[PDB]
């Protein structure tokens, strides 16, 4: 059965507006700002930007790949596929 989202999780995540996204669950480095409450920090493979989302937002990667995992036009998204394949839990700082 699922646990809760933990870090280095892989997901797609959804944003208003933009396809639903190649990303991780980050954590949060020691002294670095920290998400409002029920919400989790992502990190956006290829663009490499973090936002704020709560789980109503965050599709397993595993699970919703063959629906969500397939190229798109938009800015970073298909490096972004690339990184979750080859190397999701790498430092793309």
């Amino acid at each position: 059965m699922p646990h809760a989202f933990k870090p280095g999780d892989l997901v797609f995540a959804k944003m208003k507006g933009y396809p639903h996204w190649p990303a991780r669950i980050d954590d949060i480095a020691d002294g670095a700002v920290k998400p409002p409450p029920n919400k989790y920090p992502i990190f956006f493979f290829g663009t490499h930007e973090t936002a704020f989302l709560g789980p109503k937002d965050l599709f397993p990667y595993d699970k919703s790949k063959d629906k969500y995992g397939k190229p798109n036009k938009r800015k970073g998204f298909n490096e972004g596929l690339w990184e979750i394949q080859n190397n999701p839990h790498a430092s793309y700082s």
